């Protein structure tokens, strides 16, 4: 009897949030994990809303195992109203000169190929309906050069290109979908190189013009907006959570 | 005790959507016409909402009014949380060689000049307080070449420069400003210029990759999105609306 979502991820950071808004908005949430020994947490991190909660044991990069988990989701319940492609990493090195071919290859993995993965397979489903929402999740560096995270940005720059071509192609079978570019945020990870004195929050602050970090909350709700029932007629978007960055 | 929102507009299009929207998440709205004469048609189209309801007398085009009306409403109510400049026309002809000057003047005004005096100050009543939210009203072809309607999509990009310029100046002070750019939108003026079949829907709807016209609730939805308390980390940004137009 409720919408259903798939975020791949929930555990920390912005998917945390994202699932804790959709189960503050009556939705049933499957939430993964690499990890299966994660799934014991959920009573504790979700306190009021564990009988809304679904837990899958799923590595995006694993297009066998994707097909599988998607599969059993809709099995199970029917329905599949929203992916969230939340799943991802950024291996932030130096200059462009001194990175690793491997960090490269490690960031298309998760960032693109996953990305790609979860969207071919629930795309299959919802094709038949011909309803849903997608929301993928870039980077203000998806959208501009960024000196240090060449490579991430590339990657998230990919990903508007799966969106916004999948956005045209299935936008006459009333399926929506759309990114988000979130400039700095300050998740868990973040919030502990602040703590511990590597970083300082006025130092990386000051590169958005509000002059504050972004929260899980503002992505969450940028999110939210784009996979909701009331859209009816955004589509191939990037929505930019980034304090203005983009703007100048 | 209420959130305050004037709208330039009010009484038909995507502003009395505006006005509904905001109407019905518990603000007090403003709202405007040229014409003395709509204030008594309140009652009747705003049936259940009259008590939270202003009307104000303004023509956009009038710095002087502009200037008066917004002094006179933070008089009266001690706050101006959100504005949204709707008011807009467009004054279509033929290609470029054939347009009337006289056409791009008043677009100029009512569109360009309209927007920024109302932007001037209202700003500087949210500059005092260190909060607000602005929303313009740009256009698909304020981000894009449109044969038959250059001159508009002209006055709709410097709309969005508007946008961009304030949100850089006013983001360290707390104040969020951002646009919307909308398809082709079925107001009751097109949807009159379809029941006269001087257009077929199905016809000018093929634009948009969703193959269908957008609607002034798929509008008011987005302004309320860029306004509302919970829009902590968007500025300068302009959300499409537009079925997936400019994806591609
Ligand atoms: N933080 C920022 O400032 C920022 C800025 C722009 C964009 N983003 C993007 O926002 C998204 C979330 O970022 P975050 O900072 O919230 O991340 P985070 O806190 O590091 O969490 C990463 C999440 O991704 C999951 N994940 C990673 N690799 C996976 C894989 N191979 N298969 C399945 N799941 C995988 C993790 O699950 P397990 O570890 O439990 O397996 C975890 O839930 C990412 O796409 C990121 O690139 C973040
Ligand atoms: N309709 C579309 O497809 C579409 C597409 C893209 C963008 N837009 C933009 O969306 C906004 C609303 O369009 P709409 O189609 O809803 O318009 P509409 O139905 O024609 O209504 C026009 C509104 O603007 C007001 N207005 C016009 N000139 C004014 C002036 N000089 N001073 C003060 N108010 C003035 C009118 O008030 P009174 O007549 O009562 O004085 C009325 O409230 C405009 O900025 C338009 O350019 C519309």
């Amino acid at each position: 009897m409720k919408k259903n979502v798939l975020i791949t991820g929930g555990f920390k950071g912005i998917g945390k949030q994202v699932a804790l808004e959709f189960l503050k908005n009556d939705y049933h949430v499957c939430i993964t994990s690499r990890y299966f020994e994660k799934e014991k947490r959920i009573p504790h991190l979700f306190s009021s809303y564990e009988e809304n909660i679904s837990f899958y044991q799923l590595d995006v990069t694993d297009e066998e195992q994707v097909n599988e988990i998607i599969n059993k989701i809709v099995k199970k319940f029917g329905r599949l109203d929203v992916l969230v492609n939340n799943a991802g990493i950024s291996l932030s090195d130096g200059l462009l000169t001194e990175t690793k071919t491997t960090d490269f290859n490690k960031m298309i993995n998760t960032n693109i190929l996953g990305t790609y993965f979860c969207m071919k397979y629930a795309l299959k489903h919802m094709q038949k309906v011909s309803c849903g929402a997608i929301v993928n999740i870039s980077s203000i560096t998806g959208l501009s050069g960024f000196p240090y995270s060449i490579l991430f940005g590339s990657t998230k720059h990919a990903v508007i290109g799966l969106t916004k071509g999948a956005a045209v192609e299935f936008a006459d079978k009333g399926i929506k979908i759309n990114a988000v570019a979130p400039g700095i945020i300050k998740t868990e990870t973040l919030q502990k190189e602040i703590d511990s004195g590597e970083f300082s929050e006025d130092s990386i602050s000051s590169i958005h013009p509000m002059q504050k970090l972004g929260t899980t909350l503002d992505v969450a709700k940028g999110i939210y907006f784009l996979a909701n029932e009331d859209n009816n007629f955004i589509t191939g978007h990037v929505l930019s959570i980034d304090g203005g960055y983009l703007s100048q």
